């Protein structure tokens, strides 16, 4: 029967074999060609239609054919795979967006394809392109009325995801397209928070260029605190040339930043620990007065207590071991 021929059709489409395809759906009845073109094939949890697969694989030839001659539905939904995981509620356009197949995308759009369709997780194809970072698609999608405000299931904006990856060009474009930089997320995060977690110094600039608010994480984390805790020394410095709470925010960020050099085994630099830890102690001690509420010793970090005065810190400067502990103690205080 036809569940067999259906594959032979799904095959050709997936592989871009436009000739094989065309030959396969000639002298076929309209009732038949609809069945074949709409069949949903499962190739490893991947439920897809011929259109959808060819759109996912960048087979413009096959894609043009399906649309021009056979005039298959542009809204066919499906469940496709991308680098391991499988997304649900996808249209050909969604696959072509995140797969960077600009040629396929224009063609899909030019043949009247919903640019604002929302997958199961409510992910615009624009969202896909902002993840991928194929700026031309982004531009072109936006030029064809793709709504930027549409976030995801968790209120992750296209702006955020781009700030997560390093897509400085895309972020800047979205900002000019007036994407709200102060959008918040379920976890209570801003594009600024994300790029601050990464070390996306260029993007953190543009957000600041665009008067991004300093909000708090659902954890109670400024973008600064995030970056200092994520051990992104540069970002911290930049972000600190702005309206940081006079001393409290500042000293904490420095204290945490320096502590994050003892904890983080990737970036591990104790010298940088004492540098920032001693810096912060100074900010604490120029008016004498801002003072440290120190926690009691514990077995966890040796029966040690954090330093409260510069002289206490100055003594540790040469004790690689003691400094390692201090950073832990310090981080323990600021975070818990
Ligand atoms: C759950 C949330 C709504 C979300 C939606 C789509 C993506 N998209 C990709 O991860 C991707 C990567 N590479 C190519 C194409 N797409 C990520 C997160």
């Amino acid at each position: 029967h036809m569940e067999g021929l259906a594959g032979y059709v799904y095959k050709a489409a997936s592989e871009g074999k436009v000739l094989t395809l065309a030959a396969l759906l000639l002298n076929r009845s309209e009732s038949d060609i609809r069945y074949l073109l709409g069949y949903v094939s499962q190739q490893g949890g991947q439920r897809s239609t011929p259109l959808i697969i060819a759109a996912r694989n960048g087979h413009a030839k096959v894609v043009r054919l399906l649309l021009e001659h056979y005039r298959v539905q542009t809204q066919q939904t499906g469940t496709v795979r991308f680098d391991g995981y499988v997304i649900d509620g996808a249209t050909a356009l969604w696959c072509a967006a995140g797969a960077g197949h600009f040629e396929v995308v224009k063609l899909l759009v030019s043949h009247g394809a919903n640019v604002n369709h929302t997958t199961v997780t409510n992910s615009t194809p624009l969202r896909a392109a902002c993840f991928d970072g194929r700026l031309d698609i982004v531009k072109y999608l936006v030029e064809n009325n793709a709504n930027i405000s549409i976030a995801n299931k968790y209120d992750n904006t296209c702006l955020m995801i781009a700030a997560y990856k390093g897509h400085t060009d895309v972020v800047r474009y979205l900002l000019e397209q007036r994407a709200d930089p102060n959008a918040k997320a379920h976890c209570g995060a801003t594009a600024l928070h994300f790029a601050a977690e990464a070390g996306h110094i260029d993007i953190v600039k543009e957000l600041i260029k665009w008067r991004a608010a300093i909000v708090v994480n659902g954890h109670g984390m400024t973008p600064l605190k995030v970056a200092a805790e994520s051990c992104k020394a540069d970002v911290v410095e930049l972000l600190l040339s702005h309206a940081d709470c006079d001393r409290r925010s500042r000293i904490e960020a420095l204290e945490l930043l320096g502590a994050s050099f003892a904890n983080d085994r990737e970036n591990y630099d104790i010298i940088k620990t004492y540098h920032y830890l001693y810096l912060a102690m100074l900010e604490r001690f120029q008016d004498g007065i801002l003072e440290k509420e120190v926690l009691p010793p514990i077995h966890a970090y040796g029966n040690r207590t954090e330093c409260r005065n510069p002289q206490e810190l100055e003594s540790i400067r040469q004790d690689r071991d003691a400094l390692h502990m201090e950073g832990l103690i310090v981080r323990e205080r600021i975070l818990g």
